[PDB]
């Protein structure tokens, strides 16, 4: 923008408006260079970064606004060309497959079944000049558009494999189809020029092969995955617009405009309404407020902001107005950095080498060195006359018999349903797995998740629940435990703090313990709360003081061994988890803790059992991290980590060889979620976390990570199969094709009983869905 703002003109279709805009911009000095893209109805404005800005230039653009339209100008980007392109590619591959069918299914409805049945068999076998029957001409005409139009893909793929590669799937399809087709043409032309030469055409296999490979290509796209990721959600985290200030301070007087955030630049001033998305990162000038910063820490403690510190963009304040001088803009904001990190991570995810290419790398050489040896068989057996003369068919020479057997090897050896081995599972895991509670956003995720050997874990939200709860509780003030929490909640009426919610929830749990929620409370009379202190109120004529040492010594409540028994470890010091909660008098304490990890303990234990290690890269306090990791069983406890560092840890563990996996919930995890080989997002986390992962965990349960890994292992089993079941049918038809049986049984190649191995091959590729082991 500030370097090169792209101004795609809106409502402009005539070059005269573009020229007027160009003249107005040339009348303005400060622009380093204007790249005049007259063809395209856009103008490029190149100038120095970190100076002035769009505003005046955009106003100059607007000044030419005359009928019939208003002359807006801004870089336009494809809004949903991703989903449109996904749908169009799926539809295009489907259309190619169906078009291939609507000529191949003809060839196979013809000379596979209809010749067997009359009267159609009579018409097909009704002869034309010499022995060429009209069936052969019809099939030659019908299969030709397939092989020579629909199959340009295969020919160009083979020619691009050439020598730069060794042999891909395309060359294998090329050999199969072309050998069958040209041998069929040979057969037909010879039957035309001969008088007794019989022999069916192999036109069926050539056309029918194209259908299956296209089916594989179609299933490739469908099973590739949902429309990429949609980074955009990060950009939506920042507000699209804000309010300029220019108010009070000497010259700054009144100017409460509503300029969009993009046009806001360096050395600007903004207003920040109480409770709204902070436009960009900056340094506050005046005002006291707390900000729900979840872009670095990822935790929901309202952090203090006094005039002088730096506020991070894409954040939400609560306590009043905050007046900010604008720091780094554009590509230097925290959200910006997140965007580049996630884009780089996603754009560097190289696709896995399909084993079909690996198989075809060796298999294609094998077929050629097998057909040639088959030819180097029967042929040399003809020169020395080992095989009896009567074996040769009518009107054929020893060379032709060798060719019949040699070309037969090529046709049968083609594996047909090899493309339908990875995508033919349509990733059934994307399926049964969804029922289990795992939604795989692709197939690459499933492919890479089996080899996971290490897995990182966010604490807040992922390992721990995240919303504080009062769990490890005790007694205290000189009123009953039930009355303790009753008066506490009474004080918590006007209070709407996270710890207030936790106190209310613990109160509900004890009301369950103490029968039910008999009667109720009254409002926070004399809402006396002091800074830091806690929650104080005169509820029911009782001046309660739920809080810390300041509020205890406010009424002079002695500090004793329970302010030394309920934090630090988690329950070893000040009398709740890390904090307040003692009410009025002391006999014990509470524990406003993050509600542990219902099953994550056994989850981590099971993960360690299968050899997968475990890491905890959080962003919260070292002290909190210590206790949680100690209790669950995690090893290394790298904490106080920013999103960039979270990505760095993943990259480091990748460098040492292990294939790692990120499990996260927040926007913090996104750089690490994308960077990891297979990112797992908790379905109760931020929407952009769901966005950036490869696997999303709907049912919030860390045990679903175990389920995902198991479902990824059980789909590499049964993907090594369905390669075995794909190749094997052709491999154990190659000897039959070569004619090994022929000396010992006298049975030649059946045009049907060995050309329709793809029916056996494809149908043999079935995938089972019976999983989950907790
Ligand atoms: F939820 Al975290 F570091 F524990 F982002
Ligand atoms: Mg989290």
């Amino acid at each position: 923008d500030v370097n090169k703002v792209h101004l795609k003109l809106e409502g402009v279709s005539s070059p005269e408006d573009i020229k007027l805009i160009q003249s107005r911009l040339e009348s303005v000095e400060g622009v380093n260079n204007v790249e005049c893209d007259t063809a395209g109805q856009t103008i490029i404005v190149a100038y120095d970064p970190d100076v002035t800005g769009p505003r005046l230039l955009i106003q100059c653009i607007q000044d030419a606004a005359q009928p019939p339209k208003y002359f807006n100008a801004s870089l336009y980007s494809p809004p949903k060309q991703r989903e449109a392109e996904r749908h169009h590619e799926i539809r295009n591959y489907r259309n190619q497959f169906l078009w291939s069918c609507l000529f191949s299914v003809p060839v196979f409805m013809f000379s596979m079944v209809l010749p067997m049945i009359s009267p159609f068999g009579d018409w097909l076998f009704y002869k034309v000049c010499n022995n060429m029957t009209i069936g052969m001409l019809l099939r030659w005409l019908l299969c030709s558009p397939v092989q020579f139009i629909i199959g340009w893909r295969f020919y160009v793929g083979a020619y691009h494999a050439l020598k730069r590669g060794y042999s891909n799937m395309d060359v294998l399809v090329a050999l199969g189809t072309n050998a069958a087709y040209f041998y069929s043409v040979y057969i037909v032309l010879k039957a035309l020029t001969s008088e007794s030469f019989e022999g069916q055409d192999f036109f069926e296999t050539s056309a029918m092969l194209i259908s299956f490979i296209l089916l594989g290509k179609y299933l490739e796209v469908v099973a590739k995955g949902k429309t990429s990721d949609a980074l955009s959600k990060l950009t939506e985290l920042a507000p699209e617009t804000a309010c300029l200030l220019t108010l009070d301070k000497d010259g700054n007087a009144i100017s409460e405009t509503e300029i969009s955030t993009q046009l806001l630049q360096r050395n600007d001033v903004i207003k920040i309404v109480p409770g709204e998305k902070v436009p960009v990162d900056g340094v506050v000038i005046k005002g006291q407020s707390h900000v729900n910063e979840s872009m670095i820490t990822g935790e929901a403690r309202p952090i203090a902001k006094k005039p002088g510190d730096k506020v991070i963009g894409g954040t939400v304040n609560d306590n009043g107005c905050i007046i900010v001088k604008v720091t780094h803009v554009g590509s230097e904001t925290a959200l910006s950095q997140i965007v580049q990190l996630v884009e780089a991570a996603q754009l560097a995810r190289a696709p896995v080498q399909k084993l079909a290419d690996r198989i075809s790398r060796f298999f294609v050489p094998t077929v050629v060195v097998a057909a040639f040896l088959t030819w180097l068989g029967w042929f040399v057996a003809g020169q020395f006359d080992i095989y009896p003369r009567e074996w040769i068919p009518k009107a054929m020479d020893s060379f032709e018999l060798a060719l019949q057997f040699g070309i037969s090897v090529l046709v049968v050896a083609c594996p047909c349903a090899l493309g339908l081995a990875t995508p033919t599972a349509v990733m059934v895991a994307t399926g049964k797995g969804a029922s289990q509670g795992v939604l795989i956003k692709g197939g690459n995720a499933l492919e890479k998740a089996h080899k996971v050997k290490a897995i990182i874990f966010d604490k807040t939200g992922t390992l721990t629940v995240g919303k504080p709860s009062v769990v490890q509780t005790k007694v205290f003030s000189k009123i009953p435990l039930l009355e303790l929490c009753d008066l506490a909640a009474g004080a918590e009426a006007n209070s709407e703090h996270p710890l207030s919610k936790a106190i209310v929830e613990y109160t509900k749990k004890l009301r369950e313990q103490y029968g039910s929620h008999s009667d109720h409370i009254m409002e926070s009379k004399d809402f006396e709360v002091h800074p830091g202190a806690g929650v104080s109120a005169n509820v029911e004529g009782k001046l309660v003081l739920v809080g810390n040492k300041r509020l205890m010594q406010e009424f002079e409540v002695p500090i004793s061994s329970e302010v030394e028994g309920h934090m630090s470890e988690t329950e070893e010091l000040a009398r709740t988890c890390v904090l307040v909660a003692i009410d009025r008098t002391i006999c014990g304490a509470l524990s406003v803790s993050d509600p542990l990890k219902p099953e994550a303990g056994r989850a981590i234990s099971y993960l360690s059992s299968m050899g997968i290690s475990s890491i905890m890269v959080t962003g919260d306090n070292w002290a909190t991290a210590k206790s949680i990791a100690k209790e669950v069983g995690i090893g290394t406890v790298f904490a106080e980590i920013d999103p960039v560092g979270k990505a760095e840890k993943i990259k480091d563990l990748q460098m040492k060889g292990l294939t790692v996996a990120m499990v996260g919930d927040g926007i913090n995890d996104s750089p690490a979620l994308a960077a990891a080989d297979v990112g797992l997002a908790i379905g109760a986390g931020t929407d952009v976390a769901i966005e950036a992962a490869d696997i999303v965990l709907m049912r919030s349960s860390l045990e679903d990570v175990i389920t995902a890994i198991d479902l990824s292992r059980k789909t590499l089993s049964r993907i090594r199969l369905n390669y075995v079941w794909a190749l094997g049918y052709n491999v154990l038809g190659m000897p039959v094709a070569a004619g090994v049986l022929f000396p010992f049984t006298g049975i030649r190649l059946p045009p049907w009983l060995a050309g329709a191995c793809m029916a056996a091959s494809s149908v043999s590729v079935v995938c089972s869905s019976l999983l989950l082991q907790l």
